[PDB]
């Protein structure tokens, strides 16, 4: 069977179509027909070609101290990032930041030189 297109159905002894992101398996394939895929209901999603019986619930609204970098769409879960003044202290596997921390502010006579791998400010002295 073809990757991200179909899967092997041991009971029907044939490959059956996978459902595209934004859809889920409404009816498995059988001797007569191939998979029947339904549209994800509102506030739900599927991000990969799947055999899912239902779509996944989108995580709730981000909030004031977060920016909604990725909206909740039939193919995308909602993704929340820290604002530009902060960096993430604990990331979720999908990139969603659970915990934001403010970036270090450079003191008087200092300025931004760049950021470290964690996203925090690196300060240099101004000449």
């Amino acid at each position: 069977c073809e990757q991200g297109v179909s899967y092997y159905n041991s009971q029907e002894l044939k490959c059956c179509k996978l459902c595209k992101p934004g859809t889920y398996s409404d009816h498995r394939c059988d001797k007569y027909s191939d998979t029947i895929c339904g549209h994800c209901p509102s506030d739900t999603f599927t991000s990969i070609y799947n055999r899912s019986p239902w779509c996944h619930s989108c995580r709730g609204p981000c909030g004031t101290n977060r920016v909604e970098v990725t909206p909740c769409t039939p193919t995308t879960n909602r993704i929340c990032h820290c604002d530009s003044n902060s960096y993430c202290l604990l990331k979720a596997s999908d990139g969603n930041c659970v915990t934001c921390a403010p970036k270090t502010k450079c003191g008087r006579g200092y300025g931004k030189k760049g950021e470290d791998e964690m996203g925090n400010t690196i300060c240099k002295k101004c000449r």
